[PDB]
């Protein structure tokens, strides 16, 4: 009765689950909620400029998917002078859906078996059944699932902002180097989302690290010499995202029949979640 499992319930677990379950088969996801998914901090901003490598191939049925799912909108924002449009599909919207019934629990095995594959959860003397199986683990992907391009899976942390009570008059993108871009918008019509676009190696990481893209943060949105942390205004979301060097929008795998490695996301976020999803909708 059960068509599909999907482990892991970030942002390409979430919108694989959906537009599975959208496509009219059973889904039921699983996620244990561990600390540092890369989904957290994410914004959802999608500039087409940012996207090039994609190719209209990839990135217009993605857009399409993401709109008839959930609605993208469009946002005209600063950029010195002039302005730009930019796609946002509300976080909040795809991480909290319920339309997917998700097992809060731990994935602890993968079998196959004889009418497709059975889900083992930590503590549980049984095991979940589903004819097939979408690994969307993130950087914990490999934990579950091996192979060749799982082998080079490691993680790029990262941190973003959130003040609280505040809006931004002006939603604006302004660099402070070559492909890195600060952003700053409003994510919720209460709060104000702020990131400086670095990845760090999770070991060269440390609340030094963090104060640096505090700076930048706080710096462009005009609240540095506010104390806003030490005050609670605004709250710091760290995050590692699953990168593979390499990867054509992500990685989405057959790892073996009916068991599907969905990943590498670190590089196109969301555009590429509504990639893979739009591929598993027409080949499951
Ligand atoms: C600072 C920062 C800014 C970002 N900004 C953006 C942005 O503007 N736009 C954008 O699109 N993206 C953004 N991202 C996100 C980026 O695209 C990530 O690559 C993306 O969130 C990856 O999602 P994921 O669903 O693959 O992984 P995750 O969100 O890490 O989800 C993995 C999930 O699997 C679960 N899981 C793992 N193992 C198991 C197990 N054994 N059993 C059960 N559950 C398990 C975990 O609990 C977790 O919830 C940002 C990330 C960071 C850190």
């Amino acid at each position: 009765k059960t068509d599909v499992i999907v482990v892991g319930a970030g942002l390409f677990g979430s919108i694989a689950a959906k537009a599975l379950a959208q496509a009219g088969l059973a889904v039921v996801g699983v996620d244990d909620s561990r600390p540092g998914a890369g989904s957290l901090p994410a914004a959802c901003l999608m500039k087409p400029s940012w996207f090039s490598s994609m190719g209209k191939d990839k990135f217009e049925p993605s857009l399409e998917l993401l709109d008839r799912i959930y609605g993208v909108k469009d946002i005209s924002f600063k950029v010195g002078l002039l302005r730009a449009t930019v796609h946002w599909c509300d976080p909040a919207q795809i991480l909290g859906d319920e339309e997917v019934p998700v097992y809060r629990e731990k994935v602890t095995a993968l079998t196959r078996t004889s009418s497709g594959w059975a889900v083992s959860l930590e503590g549980r003397e049984a095991a979940l059944e589903a004819r097939s199986v979408v690994v969307a683990a993130g950087v914990w992907t490999s934990e579950l699932v091996r192979s060749q391009a799982l082998g080079g899976l490691v993680g790029r942390a990262g941190v973003a902002f959130r003040w609280q009570d505040m809006q931004l008059e002006e939603q604006f993108i302004s660099p402070w180097a070559p492909y890195r871009q600060t952003v700053g918008f409003n994510i919720s019509p209460t709060e104000v989302w702020v990131g400086d676009g670095s990845a760090i190696k999770p070991e060269n990481w440390n609340q030094d690290r963090q104060n640096v893209s505090y700076s930048r943060c706080a710096q462009a949105i005009d609240r540095a010499g506010f104390g806003d942390q030490e005050a609670g205004r605004v709250k710091a979301l760290y995050g590692i995202r699953p990168y593979i060097a390499g990867v054509k929008p992500c990685l989405l795998e057959e790892v073996e029949p009916g068991l599907w490695a969905l990943t590498g996301g670190a590089k196109n976020g969301t555009i590429s979640a509504g990639w893979a999803a739009s591929e598993l909708v027409r080949r499951i």
